[PDB]
């Protein structure tokens, strides 16, 4: 059995939607990256990458730096890009759109105008997952079986790549409920395709 | 408009749960489980919970009545919250089964109809359940009310039965409710039920799955 663990970095200053900006880890956010590497070093992580936005790199390093392990780096693991709301804040949006934020929220195949949907996300980076099955050995390996791959990514990304890998219907994926700052979520992956392994959710939106 | 429930799984039992089935076997609480329920109460009493429902096997009642201590609290009891009964099953070790019905076991977790005979599957415990939730929804007006929309149900139960009830209250198709994994002992699972005004209009989320 394979456990992957998908970190949530902790909070920036932006309320307002960033998307594909590359905005910056507040000062509590990087207190909360050395929290949350104290949490997840425990669980002696095999390997660590990290979507390429600095706000989820440097909470990456940080768990980098507390397990002695160097963080690899992957652009298929950002957050989904949000269009024309890249920038606005809720209170923003909805003057401007009113209840669309809400509803967007109840259909993963939708985006806002130029943005990509929970669909897309899943489809971008579940090859990533693919990936690394195929090329880590040690991962569910007899010697070290539950030393865990973690993904240091974004709230979005955590949710559709999660649907995706357990296989959830598309009009099931909005019972996954959003991931809190530095918060983690761990599946497993059970057996001989990759297509062919059983992942279970283990453990959601947990604080780190 | 939303309505937190919180799912407690109460902490361990002297009794080998790995290798060995329990179900409504109504074993005790170890030294571990008790020191857990305590802990476990800190952590969810620092919130003063609406109400606390619980299974009435010992195990969950015995954690509840420290999470009623820590937030002065009754606890109400509800058979319907029982652990999933595993019939023949009941008491066996895991190696007895596998020797009886080679693959049994493992089809089982992967079949949320599937019930050891003389059982319950998922979605029979589901049925006993999920109505409870409804009838608290009807029962509690303060809950997700305009003053305190955020004060929780607390239901403290079994993992067999937080997976089932979840699964159901997302209204999952019952091939995906084996997504659903294990819960960790003391661990608890928090849903939202977001707004017409009939019960099953109701859409829960999943906000918290297994958390220590």
């Amino acid at each position: 059995a394979r456990r992957l663990v998908m970190l949530r970095h902790g909070q920036t200053d932006y309320s307002r939607m960033q998307g594909q900006l590359d905005t910056e880890l507040s000062e509590l956010g990087r207190t909360q990256a050395v929290a949350a590497a104290e949490v997840l070093g425990k669980r002696q992580p095999l390997l660590i990458v990290s979507s390429d936005l600095r706000r989820a790199y440097d909470t990456a390093v940080k768990l980098g730096e507390r397990t002695g392990l160097v963080v690899r780096v992957d652009t298929r693991l950002r957050e989904t890009h949000l269009g024309d709301w890249q920038g606005l804040t809720h209170a923003q949006i909805d003057a401007d759109a009113p209840g669309a934020r809400l509803a967007w929220r109840e259909d993963a195949t939708w985006a806002p105008h130029g943005g990509e949907s929970r669909v897309d996300v899943a489809a971008r980076s579940r090859p990533l997952v693919a990936e690394l099955v195929a090329s880590e050995p040690e991962w569910g390996g007899a010697d070290e079986p539950d030393r865990p791959v973690v993904l240091v990514a974004h709230g979005g990304l955590i949710a559709a790549l999660s649907a995706a890998l357990l296989k959830l219907p598309v009009a099931n994926w909005p019972a996954l409920g959003g991931m809190g700052n530095a918060s983690w979520t761990q599946l497993s992956g059970h057996w001989s395709d990759f297509e062919s392994i059983r992942w279970r959710l283990d453990v959601w939106n947990a604080s780190a």
